């Protein structure tokens, strides 16, 4: 089990729902990307598939202005650039 410390901007979005720890799993990391997405309500309400994040936290992770949660690769190589790997 793979276990991750999320980079600064990364921590910034994992404390703003709540987790506060310093080391996580990567599926705890998606699990509260997953929260973020859907306590901020950012998803199309129609095509709820597509995650908007222009002006967000989101969109400077990403660098873009929306994603398909649909894009694994995508979210893999945001997510991979914002952590440091510990085991
Ligand atoms: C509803 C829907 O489209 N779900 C879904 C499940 C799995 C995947 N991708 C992979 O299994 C790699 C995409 C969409
Ligand atoms: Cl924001």
């Amino acid at each position: 089990e793979t276990l991750v410390r999320p980079k600064p901007l990364l921590l910034k979005l994992l404390k703003s729902v709540g987790a506060q720890k310093d080391t996580y799993t990567m599926k705890e990391v998606l699990f509260y990307l997953g929260q973020y997405i859907m306590t901020k309500r950012l998803y199309d309400e129609k095509q709820q598939h597509i995650v908007y994040c222009s002006n967000d936290l989101l969109g400077d992770l990403f660098g873009v202005p929306s994603f398909s949660v649909k894009e694994h690769r995508k979210i893999y190589t945001m997510i991979y650039r914002n952590l440091v790997v510990v085991n």
